[PDB]
RNA sequence: AAAAAAA
RNA sequence: AAAAAA
């Protein structure tokens, strides 16, 4: 629980800012000898208990003021739970050389784009080393959910470190390139002294599916519908793009995307080869509404019914471009992510009032997840044998859930080290162990200005969710003296108009006990009304809205 | 396009809620002027209902006919079935309320709660009873709370059977299934409408059976080394039974721990619905007194609902109880659409402490309590219905239930996909729909009704990023500023300078309509709006709501 | 697919 | 197990 002592000369210190305790805004930190690695740096997302905020990030206070520290930021892959803070880390610091594959850097590019910004880019590939100052970063090939992800390796005088990343041992991936078990053992002979291992799905069973099934399933899909067919996946999958592309012609459709994520996200992953589809296939979102519904295929967004994606505007006719008839066939071809139930069981509800044909996890085989199963991940324990493990990526049943498997697979239990955001995993002569807890915290991105949007603001953010009444008097300056009748709006309270007419009476009678009693101070005043009102609406109707005193003097 | 007069001795079936959605159940049937009402329970709030506590049915149709309602009758006491029943009788304390013994005595404690007592008429299976122009027959039906009951409802016009919450399972723990030989007798006589629960219809297959959880929580138990606290909804006396049942048969002893469980244990006991040794219940004080290994607590919370049970042990917050990691708890329940981030929460917060968690993924430790679609067909076999009319689900589930009943012969014409407000007309055999009628959502928010509503809670989704009220004072009749604006803001920064630049831009605005020579607080007070509305855009990009209010003195 | 009920 | 974006 307390702060860590100084780091003993020639070991690692590894400390996570984000990531082990929820699924996103990803950052684990590196030192050795004064000197700092970086591995992901991306986002979370706000829920109900954060109600305004647009983005949350890891909490870099402590990178905060050591920025000349940091030798490199090396980069798994491309999601937004890995690269979503970067043009926030840069801000702070634009010269961060940042690692990553080809394809992983390409996504930095564009989201560096939006801030005008452009960084230190080293582009990596599988079996290549770079050099960092202090560190040496070696990189396998893993398959996974998007392409060109890469597990790293970070050599250093306290030893051996891989890092695992959002990884996926799928041995017949669409793209040729299975994740590469065989390297990683390999480095396993060597010594791994501390293995950073994924942990999203160390609760499921077995060994998962392979992506390689979803095409079929598609194939036969679009097959069997007589109408248009629309196809919503995630944007980062384009394995599963060039699937439904490949099934898509195939039978004879044309494929057409929809939303700015995926005509985007497509466009580079064209330009970087990493699609190929040809142009007489691929037509613009006019034409859909062109062509007989029989010939084309809609690739669009928003498997999470989002309100405003492609695919939740479509469930409202209110996305002008293309609205729904009952011949269409739309496949949720995704997971549902948990949180966001509301939004797209709503949004296939909706499309069950239209009359078309939804088909979803729950029916075929339209999706495959995109980490290993608790199975594939006792390949790895076995292939690398690490000497201790750290598990990762993931909340807490999935971190208990892995250390288990670490556990089975004949780690010794002392090496197992549950290091929860903000706690440090110290690596001084080849033992690994906790050295102490530092507070880590949320730092919220609430559009343009920065560390304002606080606890405080957020509380009342979730006050407001029952509205607001609120109360203004004028006032001559030195005299209590009202000069007008008191003014009672509410937003977010009711519908009556007559709501509020007990509470003019109730505050006019209180506003003159104050005269008569020469209270001459604008806050007292301010205060005893705001009671009667409180007071009021608290017997009245036993609702809580924010009750906002406003006292202006003249 | 509304209904037209019922034209005489037909009957006008219409549900006043649960047929868009999953809750709120409240069906009414009109025959000859008189009224029967199935049903009347509540929709729990969601993300689009921010500060509302309660969704009711839209009883703003029979607010009025209130002295032409002859019974409301009810198929089981769950509260998506009895939950509005105060909120009916404020409007009618003398309304006969018609019920199983064990549902009536859940609308009895509901009731309680709000001062009132209801007129009860306490009805059993295969028993008949007539209320004015309808006579109703009741088959038990076997769900996940006990002595529930379908309903048959023969009037003049035909004969329509309501299934309620229906389940086929073949082997319930009480002994008693659900009358599917009874409901087929009834079924050769000729139904002439079914209203039949859509709820799992899209699962295919045939659930399994509240048979199989006794054996789970049997081993769960013999296997744990300390103390288990098992969660289930505390309508399941069936599943409790079996939680009970089991610990006894190993030395251990039981403790209930919350509001719900404690109140509906104590009532199935004294009902005899539950059968617990005195000698084998002991209290939390004893709880943790005793051994770990001599105890099993049931508890609520299998939804994480903030407040609950667990939810608070899970948060150390709890007075006489603390989860150390030799716990195992059972999430003996499923995971309602809209709970999950609730729910993992839980079992997360449980996961660092460091105790065993089983949940129904990794076991049979619940089963669901509607019929699959396997089962449903069944029914419509036993049934063979001329009419069918789907129930009790969302639009999804209707689709399914429907597409159900036809592959099993109904004709596409007499399968009524009739959604909530929308008339159904059995007219002399013939069953078609006769148009609709707008229906809402009655939102219950403190102590007061039809005060809630659209335009309430689309501020309260609004105000998510705050407000930012500009404040302007005027001599009356001129538009002429007397003090400069007053801008507060009220979940918006915490930089208690943030709106100084915009005061300046507001007055400049007010110096701009003073030239204008325009006097009328409306449009002062719109103009001060779209000012400082598109600072905080430009500025800051946020998008909270802007309250203009422009005092003239 | 029904809640829950103030450390 | 990640977003959506006129
Ligand atoms: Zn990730
Ligand atoms: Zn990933
Ligand atoms: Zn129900
Ligand atoms: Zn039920």
């Amino acid at each position: 629980l307390p702060p860590p002592g100084p780091l003993t000369s020639g070991g690692l210190r590894v400390t996570a800012l984000g990531g082990i305790n929820e699924i996103g805004r990803n950052m684990t930190v590196f030192e050795h000898l004064g000197r700092l690695l970086i591995i992901d740096c991306g986002v979370l997302f706000p829920g109900h208990d954060e109600p305004g905020v647009d983005l949350i990030l890891p909490d870099m206070r402590h990178v905060e003021d050591r920025l000349d520290d940091i030798e490199a930021l090396v980069l798994t892959h491309g999601h937004e739970d890995h690269i979503g803070a970067i043009p926030f880390l840069l801000k702070l610091r634009p010269d961060i050389p940042v690692v990553g594959s080809k394809f992983t850097l390409a996504l930095v590019a564009e989201k560096c784009r939006e801030y005008r910004i452009t960084p230190v880019f080293v582009e990596v590939r599988e079996g290549q080393s770079t050099r960092h100052g202090v560190f040496e970063c070696e990189y396998f090939a893993v398959n996974h959910s998007t392409p060109d992800a890469l597990a790293i390796a970070v050599y250093t005088g306290a030893g051996t470190i891989l890092h695992t990343g959002d990884i996926k041992f799928d041995q017949l991936p669409p793209d040729g390139r299975p994740t590469d078990l065989p390297g990683m053992s390999r480095l396993g002979d060597t010594g791994v002294d501390l293995l950073l291992c994924d942990s999203t799905n160390a609760e499921i069973p077995g060994v998962g599916p392979s992506e390689s099934e979803v095409g079929p399933t598609l194939h036969r899909l679009i097959r069997g519908a007589d109408g248009r067919v629309i196809v919503a996946c995630f944007a980062s999958n384009v394995d599963r793009v060039q699937q439904i592309i490949d099934a898509a012609v195939a039978l004879g459709r044309r494929v057409s995307f929809v939303g700015r994520s995926m005509v985007r996200n497509m466009r580079v992953a064209r330009q970087l080869g990493f699609l190929r589809v040809a142009d007489s296939d691929l037509i613009d979102i006019a034409a859909a509404e062109t062509m007989a519904p029989d010939q084309v295929v809609l690739i669009t967004t928003g498997t999470q019914g989002e309100p405003m994606s492609a695919l939740s505007r479509m469930s409202r006719g209110e996305h002008r471009s293309i609205t729904l008839t009952a011949g269409d066939l739309i496949v949720l071809s995704s997971s549902l992510i948990p949180g966001n139930e509301e939004a797209v069981f709503g949004v296939i509800d909706a499309l069950s009032k239209i009359g078309a044909r939804v088909v979803t996890n729950a029916q075929a085989r339209v999706h495959v997840s995109g980490h290993a199963y608790a199975g594939e991940l006792l390949f790895l324990y076995n292939g690398v044998r690490p000497r201790n493990v750290m598990p990762v990526h993931g909340t807490w049943r999935m971190l208990r859930a892995n250390a288990k498997l670490a556990a089975s697979t004949g780690v010794p239990q002392e090496s197992i080290l549950l290091a929860e955001n903000g706690v440090s995993v110290d690596l001084v002569a080849g033992k690994a162990s906790i050295s102490g807890a530092v507070p880590v915290g949320k730092m919220f991105v609430d559009g343009l200005i920065a560390g304002d949007v606080g606890d405080i603001t957020l509380g009342e953010r979730l006050i407001l969710s029952s509205g607001f009444v609120a109360v203004t008097v004028v006032v001559r300056r030195g005299t209590g003296q009202p000069l007008a009748a008191p003014h009672l709006h509410s937003r977010g309270f009711s519908e009556d108009p007559k709501a509020l007419e007990p509470a003019v009476r109730k505050v006019e009678a209180e506003l003159e006990s104050l005269v008569a009693a020469n209270v001459t101070d604008p806050i007292r005043i301010a205060q005893g009304v705001r009671r009667t009102v409180g007071k009021w609406v608290g017997e009245t109707y036993r609702r809580q809205p924010m009750i906002v005193p406003t006292v202006i003097e003249v």
